[PDB]
């Protein structure tokens, strides 16, 4: 069957660190050279080579589009992808939503992690958190047909102690089926004053391989325990300039501070070949997800590196099914190959969160804090009520046409994309709001190879949000506005020199955004406008040397405003540049030794919509290595990644708050396959 393919692995790329193709949503996986958008797939074997433990810490080494703010200290990550916020529940699990813990995606267990850059409304339906930046993909690991019985320990700075199992076996005839298990426990002080972590994870990924029908099942079970919680550093009303950013081994946040955040997830995933030229698929999932914290988020107070530390215990169960059905089919009008998707999905969560916001501590940016009391929380405890509802349906039909023996192709597409949410208060479970709204979103994109190894490409996309409630202030509060349509123009290029790939891309990116006006009216009259270049290189150009090495540069306008102090300026937490260079050299003269280094850079960004508070760039170090060698004729390697080498400190911007760097943090670990 010619659809069969759409869930077909992409091969790795010269070099191994990236695959040669992603998937577009709704239209399954697509060559790079296919693929009229920005796509990357980072594989499983940078993960391992690079220790890289969550998404976050993977993307943020490698990718000249994907900056962090949170990390690793705090309780959640989110990115940033030309220039817009896009949240760790918007992470996609085989093109799913809803399906990954919610916080921080750890990728253990991940043959690949993939970022299509921009929005995408079309290809994977609007993402529960309204992200349009780009959608970040996980590809589930499979077992392979040779048995793998793989086990590592790791240490990681200062006492944290790992163990992952890698297992796979397939069995049945003609190996139909697959299972392959991930375990990882990993316990210990992590690299930030009085901070430990506890993190146990177990993942299956099965799988069935028949003549005409395809099924897997995904299992993720995994819980992140902090005792210490580094949380944002807010700007006050008099906030001058930002202060140096302290130590990042300091933690000036909650002393006792606590997370307690567990996910597990199943997704049954199928494909069935009901002819030649048609094929049935369908997906259902379920995530439930469990959030426990007390911490506190640190305000500026003065400008000498004074803060308050405002707490909060925070407490959530979400749970969230996740669904898709759909037909792949193709025909011809006569020069024309179509190649058509009709599909469908649905997305319905439930979730309970309840919070208060007790107590206003003293401290300071550059002293870790001492203990300090923890308010009486307990009238939170008990079962926690339902305060919100959710439900995103959609259906959407796209067609490639493909032209002249595939060098050009066509691709037009329209969805019909419902949103819905309901909303009850915590103390008084009283019906506070109801949205309810359908929108059309289309894409458009052509592509043509005038070289079998150069694609030019644009595209026509857009992303929807839901629009956001008037703050319990304004004339209009509590209303929730209509849904925000982002719209995306690209062009780009793509030269594949066999050994390696360069990239180019230009892009705009148009967002309406709220503000409440003179009239103390919340309004959605605001417009963001990004418009972008990216460059990037990647491969094997030399025998024994990868290099992945990228740059953009943006100009993120805030080019419609309810304030002349803030029109035409930058948007808050958005550098115009951006570069990684990361080279990976296996040495000719030792035998089995590979060194790695990085660098990623950040321009100068504000917090403030006036621009009045900088933050400087910054720059990062990694330094890597590994060491392949045989013992008893089994293959061992011993690895250790360095990252922030150099120990730099340094603040992440994002709209009204900084993030602070993670310290200087080694890894070590030694792999064995038996
Ligand atoms: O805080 C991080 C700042 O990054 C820019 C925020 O992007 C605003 C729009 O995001 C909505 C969906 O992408
Ligand atoms: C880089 C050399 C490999 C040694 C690192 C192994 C650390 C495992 O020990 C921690 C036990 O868990
Ligand atoms: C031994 C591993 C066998 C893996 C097959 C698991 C099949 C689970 O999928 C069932 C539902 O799939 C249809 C989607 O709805
Ligand atoms: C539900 C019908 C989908 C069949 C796709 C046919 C090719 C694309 O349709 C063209 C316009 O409709
Ligand atoms: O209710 C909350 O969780 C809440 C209110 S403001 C806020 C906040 C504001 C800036 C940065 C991080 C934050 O967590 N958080
Ligand atoms: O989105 C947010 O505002 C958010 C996410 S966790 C969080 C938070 C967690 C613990 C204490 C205070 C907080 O504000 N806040
Ligand atoms: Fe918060
Ligand atoms: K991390
Ligand atoms: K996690
Ligand atoms: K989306
Ligand atoms: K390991
Ligand atoms: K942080
Ligand atoms: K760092």
């Amino acid at each position: 069957a010619q659809a069969a393919g759409a869930e077909t692995l992409p091969a790795e790329y010269a070099g191994g660190q990236v695959a040669r193709g992603a998937r577009l949503g709704m239209l399954g996986n697509a060559d790079v050279m296919d693929a009229p958008f920005s796509i990357t797939s980072y594989t499983a074997r940078t993960i391992e080579q690079q220790q890289a433990r969550s998404v976050a810490d993977l993307l943020q080494a490698n990718d000249p589009s994907v900056r962090v703010v949170g990390g690793r200290g705090d309780l959640v990550d989110s990115y940033t992808i030309r220039g817009f916020s896009v949240q760790n529940a918007d992470v996609a699990f085989n093109g799913l939503y809803g399906l990954l813990p919610f916080w921080r995606v750890p990728i253990e267990f991940a043959e690949r992690v993939e970022v299509l850059k921009g929005p995408n409304a079309l290809l994977g339906g609007i993402s529960p958190g309204g992200s349009v930046g780009g959608t970040i993909n996980l590809v589930p690991k499979r077992a392979d047909d040779q048995p793998l019985t793989r086990v590592s320990v790791d240490w990681t700075q200062r006492g944290q102690l790992g163990t992952h199992l890698d297992i796979g076996r397939r069995f049945g005839e003609n190996n139909a089926f697959g299972v392959r298990f991930n375990g990882v426990y990993r316990n210990g002080d992590t690299a930030v004053d009085h901070q430990s972590r506890e993190f146990p994870m177990l993942s299956l990924g099965l799988d069935f391989r028949g003549e005409r029908l395809r099924l897997s099942s995904d299992l993720l079970y995994q819980k992140e325990s902090l005792e210490g919680v580094v949380r944002p550093l807010l700007t006050g009303p008099g906030t001058t300039h930002i202060p140096h950013a302290p130590d990042s081994k300091t933690r000036f946040g909650l002393r006792d501070s606590y997370l307690d955040q567990e996910d597990y997830s199943m997704v049954n995933r199928g494909e069935y070949d009901l002819a030649d030229n048609l094929t049935a698929f369908a997906s259902i999932g379920g995530r439930q997800s469990n959030y426990e914290t007390i911490a506190a988020n640190s305000i500026l107070v003065g400008n000498q590196g004074d803060i308050v530390n405002s707490l909060a215990r925070q407490r959530g169960d979400r749970r969230t099914y996740s669904a898709e059905v759909g037909l792949r089919g193709n025909f011809d009008t006569g020069p024309l190959r179509h190649d058509w998707t009709l599909s469908a999905n649905r997305l319905h969560e439930r979730l309970g969160m309840v919070y208060a916001f007790t107590g206003m501590q003293s401290g300071n940016l550059y002293q870790t804090s001492p203990h300090t009391p923890l308010p009486d929380f307990s009238s939170l405890d008990g079962s926690i009520p339902k305060t919100n509802e959710t439900d995103l349906g959609g259906v959407a039909l796209a067609d490639r046409l493909s032209f002249l023996e595939d060098r050009v192709q066509v691709t037009l597409g329209v969805r019909r994309q419902q949103i819905e949410s309901r909303n009850y208060d915590q103390t008084s479970g009283a019906r506070t709001s109801h949205d309810k709204r359908h929108v059309w979103t289309p894409m458009a994109s052509v592509l043509v190879k005038p070289l079998q190894d150069l694609s030019l490409y644009a595209n026509y996309i857009q992303g929807l949000s839901q629009g956001e409630a008037a703050p319990m202030t304004a004339a209009n509060a509590g209303q929730v506005l209509a849904p925000y349509k982002a719209e995306q123009y690209e062009i780009g290029a793509k030269y594949d020199l066999g050994g390696f790939t360069t990239t180019l891309a230009l892009f705009e990116i148009r967002k309406p955004n709220a503000y409440t006006d003179a009239s103390n009216v919340f309004r959605a009259d605001g417009e963001q406008r990004n418009r972008g270049v990216e460059l990037s290189l990647y491969g094997e150009p030399l025998d024994g040397v990868r290099v992945m090495a990228g740059a953009t540069y943006i100009k993120p306008e805030q080019n419609k405003t309810g304030d002349p102090a803030s029109e035409g300026k930058d948007a808050p937490g958005v550098a115009r540049r951006q570069a990684n260079l990361g080279v990976s050299w296996d040495t000719p003269f030792v035998d089995g030794l590979t060194l790695d280094s990085r660098w990623i850079y950040t321009g100068s960004a504000y917090v403030d919509s006036a621009n009045a508070l900088a933050v400087p760039h910054w720059n990062r170090v990694d330094l890597g290595a590994a060491y392949a060698f045989q013992v008893a004729g089994k293959p061992l390697v011993a690895r250790a990644n360095l990252e922030n080498a150099l120990g730099k400190d340094y603040w992440t911007a994002a709209n009204g708050y900084l993030s602070i760097s993670s310290p200087r943090t080694l890894s070590l670990s030694l792999t064995a396959d038996f």
